[PDB]
């Protein structure tokens, strides 16, 4: 008994790969996709944070659909102070990104009185801001203004997370009123979804203006932007960012139908992407949602363009110390998928159990990462990208293919640009990339990169490249050794630069470690 399930990997027929899989076969030390985690009153806490770090946190989430720049900021010093609180050992420094999360078109109920469930009879909408207070069961206020030019009379209106379904039956400049097809207990400050009608609301809005410019001050390293349909509402993002944010990342997420129906041309603006699960669920037919998943995830790896997975990939783990055995086939399964990142919203904001969340997305991305079909994976991405005769490409598939072969330890890739290093990622090998750069920008972007394990130079650049390079190397050689990828006499291909001012990593070699 063999490890890393390699007896699966040696299949002729995918059947054959899925026939041999072994629960007794232990995955490796390492794990490539990342975790992304969402910050909020449960693990906004430097204690609380540095654990999480520890746990495998890698990209912070700040959800600004609700919260005060000072909150906001306050989560931000704190996530850098947990991760700079490490930054003593070299070895043992993880860096963590930080990501801003936009409110684009978001529809966002009233407030209920102080003192609300709904049968399968009739309710009123109202625009007017008097009810704003006070939003009975007979009564709501919604944030949209043009909502009775958007719906018509039979038109459907979901609520709390699609939970509560509203059909409509009557219209007034200042109402709607609707019937319950599908209702319960109606929260305060619960958003709305209106699928099928056309919202005219602004991508970006002078909230998410003043949101945006803000992150450019706080040195966001991303920023998911939600709601895209177009890619014109990428530039708009690109434009509000401007010189300043010029190395910030867009990620675009997808959460309506026009996302899907519209992807290549956003695709191409992004620079990454999200699929926006609890959104586009309501948005399209649920039934269709894995549909839409796969096609993305797919598409994004065939485009060497990261991509996330989020959502409910562990809800029930909010008040339950346990997964479901759906919870678990919807992380393993995403990994399968191939998307680059995983994300937790629920359980590590508002959760109960924020920790124990953490820990199982890496058990599972472990396991689930080994599963993986690396032959055919490779032979079905090589022939995709069988246009391109770029030369990075070239080396990237090379190191890949030799690393399938020799069963490397890892690849270690020296770059700055970390441009070498996504390269090689996007060929999905099944060894971890250890990525050096000096650039700290470009290590905590780095997370976004399936595979990628970044670490940082904060030695000086020596005169001999020579020496410097044999400097960085080291580092990596070091490092991997006390995170356990590999040890003693282990292979590991190695990739560089001829000399400085190459532009690309155009040196490669098979070094066993020291
Ligand atoms: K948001
Ligand atoms: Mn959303």
């Amino acid at each position: 008994i063999q490890t890393q399930q390699l007896h699966a990997a040696m299949a002729d027929t995918f059947l054959e790969h899925m026939c041999r899989l072994d629960i007794d076969s232990a995955p490796i030390t390492a794990r490539n996709t990342g975790i992304i985690c969402t910050i909020g009153p449960a693990s906004r806490s430097v204690e609380t944070l540095k654990e999480m770090i520890k746990s495998g946190m890698n990209v912070a989430r700040m959800n600004f659909s609700h919260g005060t720049h000072e909150y906001h900021a306050e989560t931000i010093k704190n996530v850098r102070t947990a991760t700079e609180s490490f930054a003593s050992d070299p070895i043992l420094y993880r860096p963590v990104a930080v990501a801003l999360d936009t409110k684009g078109p978001e529809i966002r109920t009233g407030l209920i009185k102080g003192s609300e469930l709904k049968k399968g009879a009739t309710l009123k909408i109202t625009l007017d801001n008097a009810y704003m207070a006070a939003c009975d069961e007979n009564i709501l206020w919604l944030d949209y203004k043009n909502i009775c030019k958007v719906v018509e009379v039979g038109s459907k209106v979901y609520v709390d997370d699609g939970l509560i379904s509203l059909q409509v039956k009557q219209k007034g400049p200042d109402f709607l009123v609707t019937e319950v097809e599908n209702g319960g207990f109606l929260g305060s400050k619960k958003g709305v979804n209106l699928p099928g009608a056309a919202v005219d609301l602004p991508a970006v809005s002078e909230k998410d203006i003043q949101d945006l410019k803000f992150g450019v001050d706080e040195d966001v390293d991303m920023v998911f932007a939600s709601f895209i349909r177009k890619a014109a509402d990428v530039h708009e993002v690109r434009k509000i960012l401007g010189e300043k944010g010029k190395n910030i990342k867009i990620i675009s997420k997808i959460e309506n139908h026009e996302g899907v129906r519209r992807f290549d041309e956003i695709l191409e603006a992004s620079d990454g992407i999200m699929v926006a699960r609890g959104d586009l669920g309501i948005e399209i037919p649920a039934e269709k949602v894995f549909l839409a998943q796969k096609m993305i995830i797919g598409r994004c790896n065939r485009a060497g363009k990261p991509v996330i997975c989020a959502t409910q990939m562990l809800e029930s783990m909010i008040k339950k110390p346990r997964p479901t055995r759906a919870e678990g086939s919807d992380v393993a399964n995403a990994v399968l998928d191939g998307a680059d990142c995983i994300m937790l919203s629920g359980e590590t904001a508002k959760g109960d159990y924020p920790l124990e969340a953490v820990r199982m997305q890496h058990l599972i991305a472990r396991e689930a990462e080994a599963a993986m079909f690396h032959r055919k994976l490779f032979e079905e991405l090589a022939r995709s990208s069988s246009h391109s005769t770029d030369l990075m490409e070239a080396m990237a598939m090379g190191s890949v293919e030799a690393s399938y072969k020799c069963l490397a330890a890892a690849l270690i890739v020296l770059t700055e640009s970390g441009r070498s290093a996504h390269q090689v990622a996007r060929y999905r090998p099944r060894a971890p990339i250890i990525a050096v750069t000096r650039n700290h920008q470009t290590a905590r972007q780095a997370h976004l990169y399936r595979g990628i394990f970044p670490v940082v130079c904060k030695d000086p650049v020596q005169e001999a490249w020579a020496e410097d390079v044999d400097l960085r190397v080291n580092l990596a050689m070091n490092v991997g050794k006390a995170a356990g990828f590999f040890k003693k006499g282990d292979v590991v291909i190695v990739l560089t630069g001829w000399r400085p001012g190459s532009g690309f990593t155009n040196t490669m070699r098979v070094v066993p470690v020291p």
